[PDB]
């Protein structure tokens, strides 16, 4: 009920957000706990790899990246930017590294907020927020508004703090 509470009033306004990761990174099953008792559409885009999902009010444009994705290089108007790391895949971690700022670079995200979901957190030995920020180099970052947060998107646990991040936004 609280995460919901904070989701319906998020949606007091329409937001356009952006849920970029790795195949695999947990990007629809939080799409997933964000849709729980709401109205959802989803929709295929003309020309590109992207998703559209909208839950009540919030547009969320959505795709993978690595891959063929990351030969090709819309953000203008996205008040966040959301990227899912896969806290356990230290072998591709530097992939989404390359892409975060080949991202932020373009001048369309100049105000776009950014939120990293360091997901997959329920999982031992995984890379902590700590480290999956000083890797990313988030503290570098200062022309953005940036949070990490820890989550599994399973449970759904953490994904109302970063909500809570972005609506403080
Ligand atoms: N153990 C664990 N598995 C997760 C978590 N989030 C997603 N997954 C699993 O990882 C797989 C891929 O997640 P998915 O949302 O399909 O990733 P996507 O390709 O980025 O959209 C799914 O099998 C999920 O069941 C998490 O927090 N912990």
């Amino acid at each position: 009920i609280l995460f919901t509470r904070i989701w319906r009033l998020f949606n007091h306004q329409e937001h356009k957000v952006i849920i970029v990761g790795l195949d695999n990174a947990g990007k629809t099953t939080i799409l997933y706990q964000f849709s729980m008792n709401e109205v959802v559409h989803t929709s295929p885009t003309i020309g590109s790899n992207v998703e559209e999902i909208v839950i009540n009010n919030t547009r969320f444009l959505m795709w993978d990246i690595g891959g063929q994705e990351s030969l090709r290089s819309y953000y203008t108007n996205t008040e966040f930017v959301i990227v899912v790391v896969d806290s356990t895949d230290r072998e591709r971690i530097s992939v989404t590294r390359e892409e975060l700022y080949k991202m932020l670079a373009h001048e369309d995200l100049r105000k776009a907020g950014l939120l990293i979901f360091a997901n997959k957190q329920d999982v031992k030995e995984c890379m902590t927020v700590a480290e999956i920020s000083q890797f990313l180099k988030l503290t570098s970052i200062k022309d953005h508004q940036w949070h990490i947060q820890a989550c599994c998107a399973l449970t759904g646990e953490g994904l109302c703090q970063g909500l809570e991040w972005m609506m403080s936004r």
